[PDB]
Parts: C-alpha cells; sequence; structure tokens
C-alpha cells in the first residue's frame, strides 16, 4: 500500500499526517516543485510515527509512483480574488498536466485520487491527461460536505450518525445540492421524521445545509484557506480504496447515461475499492432535484467544454 | 458503566467475555444460582484483563443491581421435546419473576436488556413483572439476526455491509421476515440492484435469508446451543445503551400504535442509548409484510395471556 | 493468515472467539475429531464476524494445513496423574502431527496442550521442525497477569511495568523479582522509596497469579478465557510479525545453563518463529528456582520417550 | 475532559489536529492573539470530527480556562540568541500564564514552548502552581523517536525496547545507554551476541535524533508534526488519568543531584500531575552528562531574571 502525494501544500502535509496517526497505508512518497520542503515534512512525519503504526515516510519524485497503487493530487492554483474562473482552471490545467504526464510515465497504474479545486472538472482533466480508465480517476467530488451534512443533521435529530443517510450531489461547490426526498435516518425519510417530529423544523435544515456548502468560504476568510477537513475525507477515501473496501461515498465519478448525464465527473454515490469504482449509483431523484442535478452539470460542462 | 449479568451460562460467559475482549463497560457483576461457577468465570475472565482494557469483574447477588447502569438477563429454560411452547414460556416465565423482583428490590433503576428466549415474550413479561417504564426495558430482538442478514447481503453484493441497510422484523424466531421493499445498498433498493446486477440472483438471496433465520436451529442441533453470535450482539447493544449512542438497531420495543399494533412488545428498528428506547422507528411496509407484522404479533399476545393467566391464578 | 485450530474444547471454542472479535487472522480451520461440534461453532463464530472484522471459519481436516501459516495445538482430555496425563497426550499429540505434517504445512506450531513445556519440546522431536518453528504458550499469561497486579498495586500504567516468570510454565515457575521493574526502576528500589508497598503483598500475590489456574478449575470445572485470550496475542505477534518479547517455551541452547528442552523465557517472536532467546541475569537463588524447574523437567521429559 | 490550547501556530494547530483524529479530550478551545484565525481554524477541525470521536471545538478567551482541565502553551517564536530566546518567551509566556490563571483555572499546566525546560520553571513561578501540576514535553518525543530508531536497528518491536535520553531538551540531552535496554537485556549485552549492531552506528542514531528538528527547521521552515504527536500522548496520559511512564520536564528535589529546576527524567503522570520521579541508576560519565546539561541549564535560567 505505497501512496505517492502530489503537493505538499496545506492540504498535503495535512493528509499525510492524517494518514500517519490514523495508521493508513505503509509508505508515502512526498512530491512537490520544493524538494527541500518534502524532505522535512517526511523527517518531521517520521518523528510521530512511534506513536502510530509503522510506515516509510520520504521526498519523493513523480518516478517514485511506478508502484505507487495511489496517486493523491492536491497541488492545485487557488482563484486570484478578480479573475476568470475559467483561467483558475486554464491555469491549474498547466500545473495538472506537469503532474499527470510525468506520474503516467512512470510506470504508475494504480488509482487516481483528485482533490486539486475546481475537483469535478480536474478529475476529468487527469483522465483525459492520463488515459487512464474511467474507473481508475476518481476526485473527493462531495464526500467532505456529505459527511459533515450527515454528522449535523444527526447531531440535530440526535441518532448516530451512522444511521443518518443523506447525499450532496453535483458539481462539488456553489451549485451542488441535498437530496432531502431521499435523505434518511435509519429508514425513515427525513420527511417522515419531521411529520412525526415538528420540533424539527424544516427551515433549520436548509439553513444547515447552506452552512455546510458554504464552510469551506468561511474558513478561507478567516483562516485564509481550508485544509483539516478535506484532508480527513481524502484520508478515509484513500482507506477505502488501499483496503479494497469497497464502501459508498459521494465521489466524482464519470457520468455515461446515470441522472442522464454524460461524458463528465460529477458527484453522486459510488463504491470504490482497490481497483477504483465499481458501481456508481443512481439515487431516485424528484424531478425538482433531477433539475438542480441537471443545472450543476451544464454549468460545470461549459466550463470543461471551453477549457478544451 | 456497571453492569449485571444474570444467567452465567453458555451465552452469559460468552457474553461477559465478549464485553472484557470488546472494552465495553468498566464493571461486570455476574449472577447466577450457581454461585462457584460464576466466582471461576470471573476470576478466569480477568486474566484477560490485561490484554484489554481494564474493568472489575467478580461475582454477584441481585443486592448488586442496586447501583446499576445496565441488567443483562440472559437465564432460561430451553425447550424440551415434548412441551408446549405454553409451558416453555410457563416456566421460563417463573425463573424470569426470581429474577426481576429480587433486582427490582435493590432500588436497580438503569435498563433492563432482556435475551432469553422466547425473547419479544419474555421482555414484556420483564417489563410487567418489573413495573420498569416501556422504554427502560428492551429485548435483544431480532439485531443478530439482522447484522448477520446485512453481512451477507454485503458479500454476495460484493459492498461495504456498512452501507447495506435491510431489517428484519417481527418475532425473532421462525414468524421474523425481512423488509425486502425497503432494503437498500448504499440508497438503491435491492430490486433495483437485481435489475442492474442480474449475476445477483434472486432465490439465493431468499435462501440466504431463510439460512439467517434458521441458522440458530442449526447450530444447537450440530452443537447442543448457540451463544457466540448473540453474546456478541448482546455487547454491541449493551455498548449502544452504555456509551448513550442513539444507536439504531431491530430491537424489542413495545407497541404503542406503531404498525397498528399495540400493548406487546415485538422487533422494530428502534434508537436506545443510555435512558432506554428514545425512538421507535416506523419502516414502511407493504401490504402482506403489514400482515405478517399483524399475525405474528396476535400469536404472540395469545401466548402471553396464556401464560400470564396460568402464573396469576395458580402461583402460590 | 490462515490458522489451523487443533482441539475444539473449551479452550479452542474460546481461543478462536477471541480471534474472531480480536481481528486476528483471515481465516480459521478448526479441526477436532467432533465434526458437529466444529460445524456448528464454525456458523455461530461465523454470526460473530458481521461485529468485527471479516474472516473465515470452518470445520477442518489436517489436510487443510498444506497452505496453513499457523498451527495452533490445545487437544488433550483435562483423578488423573500428570505423569500418565502426559503420556495419554503424547499419544493424542503424535495423531495430530503426523498428519498435519503430510499435508505439506511448513508453517508455524503454537501448542497450548497442558503440560505445554513437555507437549512443546513432543512437537518439536515428532515434527522434526526447526527448534524455532514450534512455539509453546509458556508463561505468557501469568506474566501478563503477574505485570498486571504489579501495575495496579504501584498504581503505574501496566506497559512500563516489567516482570516475567520464567521455567516449567506450572507448580514450579517462579518470578525473577531481581530485574522486574517499573519505568526502569527495580522492585526493591520501588519498595524503598515506596514502603507502603509489602513483601507479604508482593510474595502472596505471585502465588496467586501462580495458582489461579488451579482455583478456576476448581470452581468453574475448568479455565479457558485466559490461556485463549494469551494465545491469540501469541498468534498475532506471528502472523503479524511483531518481534515481540513474550516468555514463551523455547528450546534450551545454553541459556541459564540449560539444554535440550523447551522451557519459559523471554523470547522475540516474528512471523518466522522465534528470532531470538532472551537471558536475563538472574540471582543466585533465581538460577537455582530455574535449575530446579528444568531438572525436574528433564526427568519427565527423559522417562516419557 | 476540557481543554484550553495557547497558541494556535504550526504546532498548536496540529496539536489539536492531532488531538482531534486520535480523539483525546472532548473539548478543545483555541486561544491565540490572532482570533480569526482560531476561529476559522475550529470550523475546519470541525469538519473532520465526523470522520473520528465526537468533540467541541471553539476559539476562545483566556477566560474560557475557568473550569479547563489542561491547559497547553504553545506560543512562542520559533537569527537568535539563546538568550533572547528565553527573554522574549518569558515576556509571552508572562501575558498567557497570569491571564490563565486569574480566570479560576485549578487544572494543569502542559508546556511545550523552547527552550521548554526552562518555560515549564517560568510557568511553574509564574502560575504559584504546585510543582507537579506543571508539566513540560521534555524529552518525551526524542525519547519515543530514539526507542522507535533502535527498534528498527535491532529489528524488535518497540514496546520493548526501553532507553532514556534524559537532560535539558536540547544540545545537552544524553542517552542512558548504559541502562537502555531490549527487552530486559541490555544494549550493550545484546551488541554482543548481535556482531552487526555497531555501537557506531547506534552513536550517530541518537546525534540524528537530537540534531533533527534542527534539519527540519532548514528544510520546511518549521517543526511541528512530531512535537505535536507526542503532547497529544501526554494529553492523554492526563485526561484518562493513565499514570503513564515518561520523560517530562519536572521540578528537582534532589533526584540526580539536582535541586529547584525543571528537567527531563521518566516520570509517572496522571489526571492530577506528576505521581512519582523515577531516578534511573546512571553510570559516572551518563551522570556528568546530567550535572553539565542542569548547570549550563540553571546559568540561562538565572541571567534569564
Amino acid at each position: 500500500q505505497k501512496v505517492i502525494l502530489v503537493g505538499d501544500g496545506a492540504v498535503g502535509s495535512s493528509y499525510a499526517y492524517a494518514m500517519v496517526l490514523q495508521g493508513i497505508a505503509q509508505e508515502i512518497g512526498i512530491v512537490d516543485i520544493f524538494k527541500d520542503k518534502t524532505k522535512g515534512d517526511a523527517i518531521d512525519l517520521s518523528n510521530a510515527l512511534p506513536f502510530t503504526s509503522p510506515k516509510k515516510i520520504y521526498s519523493a519524485e513523480y518516478s517514485d509512483a511506478k508502484d505507487a497503487d495511489l496517486v493523491v493530487i492536491t497541488a492545485g492554483a487557488p482563484q486570484k480574488p478578480g479573475e476568470t474562473r475559467l483561467d483558475l482552471v486554464n491555469k491549474n490545467l498547466k500545473i495538472l498536466k506537469s503532474i499527470v504526464d510525468p506520474i503516467v510515465d512512470s510506470g504508475f497504474n494504480g488509482i487516481f485520487l483528485v482533490a486539486a479545486n475546481p475537483v469535478d472538472i480536474l478529475t476529468y482533466a487527469t483522465w483525459k491527461l492520463s488515459g487512464f480508465p474511467k474507473n481508475r480517476v476518481v476526485g473527493s467530488g462531495t464526500s467532505l460536505d456529505t459527511a459533515r451534512f450527515r454528522q449535523s443533521i444527526a447531531e440535530m435529530v440526535n441518532v448516530d450518525a451512522r444511521s443518518v443517510h443523506a447525499y450532496i450531489m453535483g458539481e462539488h461547490g456553489d451549485t451542488e445540492f441535498p437530496v432531502w426526498s431521499h435523505a434518511n435516518i435509519g429508514g425513515v425519510t427525513i420527511a417522515e421524521w419531521v411529520k412525526a417530529h415538528p420540533e424539527i423544523k424544516e427551515d433549520k435544515l436548509v439553513k444547515m445545509f447552506e452552512d455546510v456548502r458554504d464552510a469551506a468560504y468561511e474558513i478561507i476568510k478567516l483562516k485564509g484557506a481550508t485544509f483539516y477537513g478535506i484532508a480527513t475525507a481524502l484520508a478515509r477515501i484513500s482507506k477505502a480504496i488501499l483496503n479494497d473496501e469497497n464502501a459508498v461515498l459521494p465521489l466524482s465519478v464519470y457520468m455515461d447515461g446515470q441522472y442522464g448525464l454524460n461524458d463528465i465527473y460529477i458527484g453522486t454515490p459510488a463504491v470504490i475499492n482497490r481497483n477504483g469504482i465499481q458501481n456508481i449509483l443512481e439515487i431516485p431523484l424528484t424531478d425538482h432535484e433531477e433539475e438542480s442535478m441537471q443545472k450543476s452539470a451544464s454549468q460545470l460542462k461549459k466550463v470543461l467544454t471551453d477549457a478544451f
């Protein structure tokens, strides 16, 4: 279980730490333009190993991805507060290509996990750039928000989060949405739970989603950047892949008809194991919610068209 | 987190051991009419603690339930061939009564976790005999079979069990049933799953439910008794209660209108915590499954009324 | 990580349950003369799997040990004399080792049958396997409990409590008080600094630890949860290649001045058996204790074959 | 189990993250000059909670230390003169400890800021708290990394590797090689039976552990994951009342021949602070090392005031 991390910034670095404290993977190679930073990170991270399970951590080069089972791409230049997102995508595409090409050439044949924002778009870019099978290229999608969303519903309703089933689908970002109609707690629909427990106000639920959806913006405002949350979810996804888990997570997967969408990566439940996506789940959507999914995909699709 | 286990037999003993190895509970008082066995089981289990989290395990008497947080009743009389299931209830009631009363006398005011068979019947009995609130008396119901049911579906569809939602409800036993219409994988129904994945055959799925439900029978015929599965299920429930989790489990809960049922304990998904049942989930059912529920519940009510009637009048 | 369990009695059964709950090994083949019991036991156990990590459990035959990584021998019937107990278990041991060896099994042997030290020496001779591929539970259990009790009494996390009970597991085993320490401080020195701790308490403690099994048997009819858990830990150290230090039954090639017999002492064990046998410096008295324990054992070993 | 972290820099921030992933404590209030950063940090960390055990994390003020069970001080700037660094951190410390004590805090102090030993003594002086209710990370991390390295070299599970790096955390800390042992066998004795392990590789290993922090700072700019992880483990020993043995910064009352200074030495810590200061048997040279580190420490500690 060898992982090659690409991007030793706030997200990549925190991600490796999470992997270390949580005991996921056996070998982690850190790659970043700035070599010295990663060498230091490797030594520092390694000094924490005596408190967790063993691991081998080192500053690596794209060539070291040859026998890697999972490549995590975090390195993604942030949008300047005064530029087209298209530019953000045009600058990250160059950053991206300079990463995928050299990684492919190493002989790497494992799973790609894209976390760089905008993720859905960059997952399509990675796929197109690598020429890898659709199921071997994945994006963090809306797994982090779905997790938080479930956790918040759980706290409000007071039921163990493990029994709260809800999904946030679409392009991870401003257009993502909650599948309220299908969301349920232990088998009972949120709708039925409210009818049965009026104290759980419908308006508060709605704001909660909004708070989950806008949180990354808020954090960047206060702290300047977001990383702990994304880093933890990135680790979980990494765990499901490496441990051939067959877990169901809302990832950025390749659309081929599901929800009627085609030729794009967007967020939807999916089964993921050591060989990438096994299944792409189509959750019964309300026609209204199908519009949501529709809007979200068209906006994302246009940008994808232009960029290329 | 103090636990008082009544019945140090195969189930009871296995349960304690599970609690020990899994690190659930801080204290475990073992109670059984046979004192020396509980004393040796206490010492024996304590030699395992160095390989797990600490715990205080000792031989106990009902009076020790005074400050307990949980009382686990596994003490039950086996059904020998040739006796009405009515007799099996009659003698188990006598037993239950010899346990409930003294525990209630100690001042115990925690939660009751009934595991004896028939569990639903013995749960309602414990509830009635103790006088405890309906939500402070729970049966292990169909939690084990549901957990085993899910893992098997998981293995067949090859999807992590955590994302496999399926319930087996009704009276734990020969007439419990799987709510196939509502069961789903990560949000996608079993029916829909079979449509997209034809390799997943329906006869195998239904046979698997039968193999699950009949598993206890086969275990007894080959080995004489069953304890590892239920013991492990019991410890999970115990953890849900003691750690105040608000976990959803198909347990034996008091029916007060749900499923059109009233005044009996029967299996159905419920939310449980340190104060007992918090919520009873009403999973949408098919007219038939609903009928199954009604039937499973009528026969249930019949045996209670018979057992309690005989016990109310003939006891001396 | 495939394990073959020979003996589905109270110990074997508990052992597997421990393995199931603790998540050790991915496959357990249970082997016992009573097929039905092993069959129902495998089904009961498997129902416990949804609450733990996955594993494959089934009623096996010695031949299933062909591709097994670990073979644990618990078999053996519990008013008997020990000499005539040893004899009926050497015979049983033979009926197990031979066929397991013929299946091609080139893994590790972990003997738990009693007397362990004697029967462990028997497995070695009966299988031919290298002195380091045949291991006995030794005194790992008693030491684990001995350390735990010192920790409670002393009120310091047991992980830092270092003590060993060595020699033949049983009546003649003894504690190495001289080398035993807390955080690195000898027990002796700890007692000086803290008089609240009494030698009478410490001395009776070892005794209680040592004769515990005797009482559990008297009270409950048999002991199994303790050794089961200890076997499970040993099983883990082997299957996961931990190179852990445990007082196991190891072959004597000079240590403590002993030779050609298995006996209890700290050793490093991993996926490939015992990696190292550790010699703890002993006190003259302690050397005697070890000496006396070994001679008493060696005689019984000598007359057995 | 509530905690008040003072300092939301790379170390405190990472500390909080570790605490969150490892699920230690149920409440963490992050206190730092820059509020918005501690505010956006708490939101960010709270988004990770769904993947771990529950916790209540928030931006706090010194006043929130009132009911706190433990306060962790990581504030303190990272050219520089050993003297100047101490003198300005002593100032920072004063602007923190005072206000925290004013809140009503009657819990434990865990000092992580460097130079840790000196800043720990300062915390004791400034807080007026009991000697046992003021703790410094001391050499716990280096000792932990030191043991792990010896284990990888000797190929024996680290839990069985007992070694101690003592003295003032810094350039003057030294390894107690004489007492260091593996499963009860001495490093010196271990080497004898294992030629391939050379005292040359062993001395260089320690030196790497000691000056590693320095290499990390040059390469990356700062060091935080090692210290943060270690802080979280000490925090766990305290919040869970473990009575764990860790080389911490503790008040010397004659032990080792030292008096009236905090310095690195094995100790038992729990919910109520330091239970015991362990005095490990030092060689003449190892004893000289302790004196040298302490006298030099004492010097810098005096001038500082």
